[PDB]
């Protein structure tokens, strides 16, 4: 197989990302030793248990069998001495995340680039929801910049397929601002708790992820002057009356319309991505 990767051959350079159970590194793929080797980006774990590895495996396995070109490429594998020495070897994508890259481009990114992103985004999800894939994990910072006019989702650590027989599943930290109320308060998680991060991914695209203007800070806006109470518990007491993120002035109206139904309270009453897709293709090619 050519996605064999021999562990001895893999060179480490930089770390890209970073979380409790893993990282993925900066790696040079160097089979003939002198330095002239491919880059690829290597995930693999530290602090990990059983429950973590089995985990791994599953993204493995997942991020193996797509091919989209709004989804980070699968390499290959490699492994070696330890019991943790399972490595995914994927692209590795230069530009880096698209939430740094909104933040340095800003002035030059206007509203039909950032709909070409969120029609981009969106299609990159159907594609995982004709698999029966719950990625869990859908913001900017996880997205990738393949070039100007190209993004990729990635970081699939916490990706998980439906059963065939339900279009749901319970699990037993999550970033709290993204994710829908039903698997903040009762951990259950469908394409449809997707498609609510993905609401909150626009209003990242259409803010530039500006700081001042980020979920979190907004959250502290919306907050009154009850400082002490737990971030959660008062999300989610803000969302029950109905409190939603506000629509950035770079939103266009259609747009801040599909963030509103992205966080439709009921999941089912919230849009595909099959249906979400045409609208905001709708509007980018009608941007141009
Ligand atoms: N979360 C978070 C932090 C966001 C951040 C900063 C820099 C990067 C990054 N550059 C990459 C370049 N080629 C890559 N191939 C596969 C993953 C990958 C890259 N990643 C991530 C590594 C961690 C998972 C999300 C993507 O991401
Ligand atoms: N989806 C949504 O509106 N979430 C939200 C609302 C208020 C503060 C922070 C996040």
């Amino acid at each position: 197989d050519p996605t064999i990767f021999e562990e001895r051959h893999l060179k480490y350079i930089s770390q890209l990302g970073k979380g409790n159970f893993g990282s993925v590194e900066l790696c040079r793929y160097d089979p003939l030793g002198d330095n002239t080797g491919a880059l690829v980006a290597v995930k693999q774990l530290q602090h990990s248990g059983p429950d973590q590895q089995r985990d791994f495996q599953r993204e493995i396995q997942i991020l193996k069998a797509l091919h989209s070109d709004f989804i980070v490429k699968y390499r290959g594998v490699s492994y070696g001495p330890g019991r943790q020495s399972l490595r995914l070897v994927m692209e590795y994508l230069p530009s880096g995340c698209l939430r740094d890259f909104l933040q340095r481009h800003r002035a030059r990114l206007d509203a039909s680039r950032l709909l070409l992103y969120s029609s981009q985004i969106c299609k990159g999800m159907e594609y995982l929801g004709s698999r029966r894939c719950v990625h869990r994990a859908l913001a900017a910072r996880n997205i990738l910049v393949e070039s100007e006019a190209h993004v990729k989702i990635a970081d699939f650590g916490l990706a998980k397929l439906l059963p065939l027989d339900k279009d749901y599943y319970v699990v037993r930290q999550s970033p709290i601002f993204w994710y829908a109320p039903e698997s903040l308060s009762d951990n259950i998680f469908s394409r449809q708790s997707d498609v609510w991060s993905f609401g909150v991914v626009l209003y990242e695209l259409f803010t530039y992820c500006d700081k001042s203007c980020s979920p979190s800070a907004e959250f502290l806006r919306m907050m009154g002057s009850e400082r002490d109470v737990p971030a959660l518990s008062r999300l989610l007491e803000l969302l029950e009356e109905g409190q939603r993120l506000p629509a950035p002035p770079a939103c266009p109206a259609e747009v801040h319309e599909l963030m509103k139904l992205c966080w439709a309270p009921s999941p089912q009453d919230r849009p595909s991505f099959s249906a979400l897709g045409p609208q905001l293709d709708m509007l980018w090619s009608g941007s141009r």
